[PDB]
């Protein structure tokens, strides 16, 4: 039944609106991990920054040179991670747009499924009333009502030959004689009792 | 438009049903009458005094 697929196919799609929901969670999770790593690196650089902010004062720029020289190794790490975090931000936003776009399109499809099924169950029903009516439609097309009527015709007609109706000749007198059978008696009455 | 048109079909069809059910009573009644009228005239034919193997 093609109408049954519409439910099962939509059932399959409920698996990914959650599965794809996991994929975004992993991507954002990785972004936060990268964000956390960058914060830690700058804190060490901030500590070494502060440590050089302790060194260079009071005339000892030379120890600041080594500290800044040491700080440069940590500065390089910060720059590389910084741009990756910015680059990764585009990925999380774009993928969310896909989910937002797709989720809306799903519930729209589910709404139409109700309408098409309803029209179908209606259309199939309207047919067979008009078909069962066609069985009983009085159309002389093997209609049941029709064979009943002619079945009645034969019963009455078969009785007629079994008991013949009066001949017209007899009909003429049973009225013609009754006229005087009423008038002749009434002609006696209209003379006897006028 | 869809809801109104489909209701018209049901309203039209429902009327046509009870009309059919009314006729069923009449045709059945005539049939049960017609079958009955026959056999009196047949049983009478058995006893009709017609010299056609009549019992009388």
């Amino acid at each position: 039944a093609p109408e049954d697929l519409l439910e099962r196919l939509l059932g399959e799609m409920e698996l990914e609106l959650i599965e794809l929901r996991r994929a975004l969670a992993q991507t954002i999770a990785t972004f936060k991990s990268t964000e956390r790593q960058r914060d830690a690196q700058q804190l060490i650089a901030q500590r070494w920054y502060e440590k050089a902010q302790a060194a260079l004062d009071r005339g000892n720029e030379q120890l600041a040179r080594e500290a800044l020289g040491q700080r440069q190794s940590y500065q390089s790490h910060t720059e590389a991670l910084g741009k990756s975090l910015g680059e990764q931000r585009a990925l999380v936003e774009q993928v969310r747009g896909q989910l937002q776009k797709l989720e809306r399109k799903y519930l729209e499809l589910k709404s139409q499924k109700n309408l098409y099924l309803a029209r179908l169950k209606s259309a199939i029903a309207a047919q067979k009333i008009e078909e069962i009516a066609g069985n009983l439609d009085n159309a002389s097309a093997s209609s049941l009502f029709e064979r009943i009527e002619t079945k009645i015709l034969e019963l009455e007609a078969e009785r007629e030959l079994l008991n013949p109706p009066p001949s017209p000749l007899d009909k003429k007198f049973e009225q013609w004689e009754e006229q005087q059978a009423v008038e002749a008696t009434l002609a006696a009455m209209k003379a006897r009792r006028s």
